[PDB]
């Protein structure tokens, strides 16, 4: 089978075939007819982070396609149903996050393109109890970048704990921040959009935000003070110092500010402000297997769509460098089928 | 009356005559017979915080005594009734925070010691609708720390959100933490104390600890996860970078870090991790009037109880110079049982 | 001034001139513009209930107007301001109840039209902390109807628990239940719209319902099971012996069945089922001031309108006649804007 | 092996010899060490639910014992770990139930001793993702009774949402209601026991109870109404309509009223008086994987204990004759070994 795989760290991807993965108990053989990219896969080829993957290695926790094969075991899953392989990968199902519905926490965790083989390519074998299925008004393209970008936005959006009515700031319109937009008004929220290009605040209002600033022309914090009178939750998307800092000083006492990006500096919190205005910082990242069919229903219902470019397989490296340079606007979905 | 008071700031305050505070609507003339002295006090009498206090100032936010008279307009309280005159002096119960039951985070709110005078005087003006009554069974002088100290850790622990039969780790067994190790016993939890002095430790086990590690002997956090597996929540009492390092560190995935302590410092977050580990950094104060009336019953059915050293209110200057130098095990409550 | 008054029960209401009422400490006039004719004020009017109302008596519990004057002590509201009367006249603010956020349940409860004088007439004295502001781009006649029909139907979704994205069944789709149907949809459910009169169907349709059914055409429990496999919550309007099995028959699993209504008999649950399938069964009624500024809001937002008729207050009697024998579609507003 | 069999219904169970169970796919085959016996094991033998278990039975669904070998598959459980093999056998892991933690309403469920053999035998084929580790500090004979009277209790207490400090009511101080008394306490919680029997209510002072009272001597009601103005929840053990009517009337408004019996009759509840004080009515029975994990842990703690009564499987007959005429006083558990 094709596929793109990362032999050395730094080194672009080659495009070559590969064994065709062979399945036993528990697993599916699944054909792959599309995979998202994610930022983290882009930091997996690099082996930038401190858990690196292993190598070769071949990307993608993005991939949605066909059930070619089942293994002994398998009775929930039959040949031909469309799922998707997301960042859980598998878990061990009987750790106390596991059995308490934190499967995303568990420490025996294997993760899709980076611990196990991925999706960028034609065929992956998968855990059968962790593939999810794909609503069946919905194409392959437009499911794939609801397997990380959407699910985790939506996830996170629940952490906030914001209920209908309240209102939620959105720090970075890109990837990720369009399709919170959408999930958040889905959710019955108020939405503040931010960010430093007006290209994207316009975008927002298209989106359904209720109101954008852009932090380059006006103070954010202040602005939803006097607008709304701060915030009750925000989601960070794009997590650096000056964001971070901007987004805790928009939020309303007693709120909560979620992270959801991945950098890899330090981030200073005042003790005083934090404890006198019982502010809460939470991080998260992807969601459940229950959080990703609830993301994909609300696709389904169209009520959130994302902004997506389909590419071929063989241009994966230029997808890259065009992510490095920040020019992309959405997302990219590789295609591994002859459109 | 007589009463200690703050004519400048880091100046020894005055022990003297000032006139007996007057009445009108909402209000209640309370006679002081006990109040306890909290760090909180010494901060306000050196007014180094951004927002300084008014002056003259009589301190004190851990008032307890006996309503001598009431204003126009008060039907819950009468004459003789044994009530404390919280933090939370006031607030205006009608935005938000006020009609949500966090009335603790009224942008309106006036505090007891700090912006209006306070428990360090033979007599206290106090807002009917704020005070708090003391449980029959409990002597002013146990009801007192409870006040602030007592209903701060309550909260904290109800914050972190851990269930009976839970693992939480309070750091820094001291005036809060000794207190904090009683109700976390109340309320169904296995403690873990985190203390540099095996004097505070053994005073833990004898409290109800569990467990007991003293970090300069060893790893707190290795010790955690090696014994219970991480706790599930961390309360730290005495807010400082290698405190809440470690706390950070000893807390399992999906956990809360609970800061109660008020410092003047930066504390870096790393974003990966947190992010990475659901891990939820909250920020605690005070208590309700609901959380400081529960707090006060543990007390009045035996399940709690402040080790305090009582002394006159003259010899208030000398109380706060030993604050400073940490010669305070404990904590101190005023008696204005002598005019 | 005017105002419709009950001077013996099951007795014609009498439109005559009374005492224009004086107010004091912690209290409003309040110059009435409307008020909406609810169901609890014809229950009054026939002394029907076991906790019989004062006489003579002023009914009405949805009465909105102007402040015309603010009594010593009050500070929250300005002559001009524009607010509302609802059911909870006052609560005592000190009990269990009141201070954790469930005023709706103090015993020491005065309710507007059936403990004290309501807004049945020109002019009604009312507690200024009980009062609720009315949005300023929200006229009296729509804002009305919300100050119990709404706040009722709203708090009732929120008692069933669920979230964005689950499914709730409405059960009669008339005063209250149409107004349900909307604020469900604003707050991300899908709904379920069941009544045996197919006009009323369309009407759901019409106002966002996902999925109707009329019980006498077909099993609705069997077409929820089918269609979506039991609604995750029930919310019961119009309760009646077989409206309510069939709502607890339709609910899934660990599900809710909220009951709206007050009927004078018995409801029969069984036992094994209750049990072994997790049910809940809670009771709803009206909501808190915070629930009620909410409810509001979303009708300031333009998410929730109720479809009114308006009558002058002459025309009360005429009004209770037609309510008897449900010969009204939607609610009634009283206008008061006549001498 | 030797196993208790039921071969027709209301017919004394026989104790032959039986086929030794083989195991495949996901499964592990334990060998018994003891078996709790509960009322449902008598239900089936008698089949009188409308849902009647499978002919022949092998009853028990509070089995304990060691894994002798386990099946193709299976990884997180080895030869030699301590088991037990609760009501819910297996669940489909797949449903929204499941996906949700609320694997006791799965639809697809088998339960053991009703629809698969369970353990009144020697061995046992159990699935292996259902059975749960027992403390290794926990006898079986202990360890047994948790697994469904055990975790039913404290699972029922989790439903009431009672926190820390607050006052439930246990009526009903038998099998189920001597191990309630105890979860409240260790949960952080104040007890009142109701019984007729005061011998069972000296046992629950015994046991913890802060207060006692017996409904044929005095109103029980009444009783907690005047001691801690009722109750914030109450969970009925031994449903009756008498209990159940008594339980609804000392719960205070806003409270929850937990139902944990299993009978065939009909509750009459008042709707008018349910939805004016905001009355909850849940059904509750056993508990998840997780539930069972954490009602073992407060037995491993030594927090609670079962009273309980051994006796050897060939008297199987002879204990379901006491049970119906009401003769045991605690929990009776087989031992499948002589000695
Ligand atoms: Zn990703
Ligand atoms: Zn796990
Ligand atoms: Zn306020
Ligand atoms: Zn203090
Ligand atoms: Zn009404
Ligand atoms: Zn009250
Ligand atoms: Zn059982
Ligand atoms: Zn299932």
């Amino acid at each position: 089978m094709k596929a793109a795989v990362v032999e050395q760290f730094k080194e672009p991807l080659k495009i070559k075939e590969v064994e065709k993965p062979t399945i036993s108990y528990g697993e599916v053989l699944v054909r792959i007819k599309a995979c998202g990219v994610c930022h983290t896969d882009l930091h997996a080829a690099h082996g930038d982070w401190p858990v690196k993957p292993k190598l070769p290695l071949i990307p993608g926790h993005e991939g949605v396609g066909i059930v070619e094969e089942v293994g002994p075991g398998v009775t929930h899953l039959k040949v031909g149903d469309r799922v998707g392989i997301p960042w859980l990968y598998s878990a061990c199902g009987h750790c106390d996050y596991c059995l308490s519905g934190q499967e995303t926490l568990c420490e025996h965790q294997k993760n899709a393109g980076y611990s196990v083989d991925g999706g960028y390519a034609e065929y992956c074998r998968a855990a059968a109890d962790y593939v999810v299925k794909i609503p069946d008004n919905l194409s392959f393209e437009e499911a794939a970048p609801i397997f990380c970008a959407g699910v985790t936005t939506y996830k996170a959006l629940k952490v906030t704990g914001a209920k209908p009515g309240e209102w939620v700031a959105i720090y970075g319109i890109g990837g990720l921040g369009h399709v919170a937009v959408q999930y958040a008004k889905a959710m019955g929220l108020n939405v503040v959009a931010v960010d430093i290009g007006d290209e994207k605040l316009e975008l927002a209002k298209e989106l359904g935000a209720d109101l954008v600033v852009n932090p380059l022309k006006e103070d954010a914090a202040k602005f939803m003070k006097e607008k709304v009178g701060g915030v009750h939750a925000a989601v960070v998307t794009a997590v650096s110092k000056p964001a971070f800092q901007s987004a805790y000083n928009s939020i309303r006492r007693g709120g909560a500010c979620v992270l959801v990006g991945l950098p890899p500096e330090e981030m200073p919190i005042p003790i005083f402000d934090t404890v006198l205005n019982g502010i809460k910082i939470i991080g998260s990242i992807v969601g459940t297997r229950k959080d990703l069919q609830e993301a994909l229903q609300f696709a389904a219902e169209g009520k959130v769509k994302t902004i997506i470019e389909v590419q071929p397989l063989e241009k994966i490296n230029e997808v890259f460098d065009r992510m490095l340079k920040g020019q992309i606007n959405g997302r990219v979905v590789l295609t591994l089928e002859d459109k």
